[PDB]
DNA sequence: GCTACCATCG
DNA sequence: CGATGGGTAGC
């Protein structure tokens, strides 16, 4: 049984003050996806870099407490890539690629647009020489997961207020329609929506108001599988026992072995 | 201090 | 619908 977690820590040295180190041993987990560090190698600790002796691999930022993605897994992975192979983003560390065997499993970082106008260029930029990276993966022939944090809701399902949220980044028609130019046409699996086709699945709550209270949320953390692979899995869910995060910890679990 | 990241109301 | 607001992490 292969269980793989991803969740946007929003600054794991936070996460790990709020019992986000525990919590990874208690899951039980073979692979973490963990996005948005904000810090660098020289930042971070031995155990935010190998927890429990789980191997660990990331890419940081060239800005200081800013960005960082990561993996960790009980497995000694056979290859590691680093960045996407784009510079311009890579000087924001947002993708992280480890094989184990058969498998792949990528933690991603997709830019949020709802800071700036110009931060929604770079994004939609991000989307644009992405999509044939998506497709190569797609065509690589190996099970491949994609745990991360693609800030964008899909359909109405995917977020409490979709009524309200069609002027804002995050729910754009031209996103939307990218992610369905991933899930129909490119072939990928949203495994959550696979699993669970009328749970909303809300995985990140605004500080705004009392939204986490009153389960007022979006859904924009994906585990985008491969047919193959999608098949082969048996649940899912997000944990919420304890707020390590403004993000929530999509946990799903498959019936796979890389060996 | 500066940077980056929409729910409730008028 | 449009006008009108917010608290986080980390340097
Ligand atoms: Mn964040």
């Amino acid at each position: 049984m292969l269980k793989i977690i991803s969740a946007n820590v929003n600054g794991i040295r936070s996460a790990y003050k709020k019992g986000f180190y525990e919590y990874i041993a208690a899951s039980g987990t073979d692979i973490v996806c963990v996005q948005e560090l904000k810090a660098q190698e020289a930042d971070l600790s031995a155990d935010m870099k190998n927890p429990h002796g789980m191997h660990g691999h990331w890419h940081c930022a060239e800005k200081r407490g800013y960005s960082g993605v990561a993996v960790y897994s009980k497995r000694k992975p056979d290859n590691v890539q680093i960045g996407m192979g784009i510079e311009e983003f890579d000087r924001e560390g947002r993708f992280v690629r480890c094989d184990f065997g058969r498998l792949s499993v990528i933690s991603l970082y997709l830019p949020s647009g709802s800071s700036a106008e110009e931060r929604q260029q770079v994004k939609y930029r991000f989307l644009d020489a992405f999509y044939p990276m998506l497709e190569a993966m797609k065509n690589e022939g190996r099970d491949i997961v994609v745990c991360g944090n693609w800030n964008i809701a899909h359909q109405n399902i995917d977020l409490k207020n979709w009524k309200g949220n069609q002027k804002n980044s995050g729910f754009l028609p031209e996103e939307r329609e990218w992610i369905g130019k991933v899930i129909h046409k490119l072939g990928w699996t949203d495994m959550w929506r696979t699993l669970y086709p009328d749970v909303p699945g809300y995985t990140w709550w605004s500080n705004r108001g009392q939204a986490y209270a009153k389960d007022v949320g979006w859904r924009i953390d994906y585990q985008m599988v491969t047919p193959e692979l999608a098949a082969k899995a048996v649940s899912a869910h997000v944990y919420k026992d304890e707020k390590f995060s403004d993000h929530a910890p999509l946990v799903v679990e498959y019936d796979y072995a890389a060996e």
